[PDB]
């Protein structure tokens, strides 16, 4: 299953971009199609994305009017246009295929490694985490009752210069491929994963995230930059 996203793009104030991704290898119309951005040194915005068999789409709410998300099955691509470009619309735009595997069918996730276009609620996390290697460390992620204490939690590792993975999902799944040295957890309207023995691989920022029914949009957490210190 793979995501290629259109070249990196500079572009003028107040003119719009279409930024497109292709996926191959999989059932197309069986997946949800999500495009999450990142302005450069911050965390995670989710703008919207469409719903399979309907073929609706839907947005977050500072970018209505601005945003038009639409897919070709035909060809497997799903584009993004954002109109109206202010400066604080540079970031690097993200395209996800959300879905369900083929035989045990749970929940699943792959990002696009993102178009870089040149020209706000959150979850909260604390900023910062370490370690030394071996030891355990604990992030938190802390909401209110319409996102973590009514809906399921995901958690996204992000490596340097990299797009978020999914690390956790349904408050404490781990996809193949995860390790069990990380684990999921979540009470009330408070969550939290744990790393045990830790390794200098796990350097990352941390993102907890999960639906909203008041807002009825997607959240993410503020990201704890998790620092393996030598040794
Ligand atoms: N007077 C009116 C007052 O009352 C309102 C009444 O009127 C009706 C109110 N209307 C509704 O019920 C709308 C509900 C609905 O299904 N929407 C369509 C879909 C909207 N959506 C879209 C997207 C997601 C999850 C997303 S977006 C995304 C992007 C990147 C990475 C992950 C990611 N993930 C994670 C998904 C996994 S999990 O599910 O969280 O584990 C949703 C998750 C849950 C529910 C809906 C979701």
């Amino acid at each position: 299953v793979q995501l290629v996203e259109s070249e990196a793009e500079v572009k003028k104030p107040g003119s719009s971009v279409k930024v497109s991704c292709k996926a191959s290898g999989g059932t197309f119309s069986s997946y949800a199609i999500s495009w999450v951005r990142q302005a450069p040194g911050q965390g995670l915005e989710w703008m919207g994305g469409t719903i399979p068999i309907f073929g609706t789409a839907d947005y977050a709410q500072e970018f209505q009017g601005r945003v038009t998300i639409t897919t070709d099955e035909s060809t497997s691509t799903a584009y993004m246009e954002l109109s109206g470009l202010r400066s604080e619309d540079t970031a690097v735009y993200y395209c996800v295929l959300l879905g369900t595997t083929m035989v045990t069918g749970h929940y699943f996730d792959y990002w696009g490694q993102g178009t870089l276009v040149t020209v706000n609620f959150m979850l909260t996390q604390p900023p910062s985490a370490s370690g030394t290697p071996g030891q355990s460390v604990t992030i938190s992620c802390s909401g209110s009752g319409s996102n973590i204490g009514n809906n399921k939690v995901n958690w996204y590792q992000q490596l340097p210069g990299t797009a978020p993975k999914l690390l956790i999902y349904s408050n404490n799944q781990r996809p193949s491929g995860v390790p069990d040295r990380f684990s999921g957890s979540k009470s009330g309207t408070s969550a939290s994963l744990a790393i045990s023995g830790l390794q200098s691989e796990d350097e990352a920022d941390y993102y907890c995230a999960a639906w909203d029914d008041g807002l009825s949009g997607y959240v993410f957490g503020t990201g704890t930059k998790l620092t393996v210190l030598a040794a």
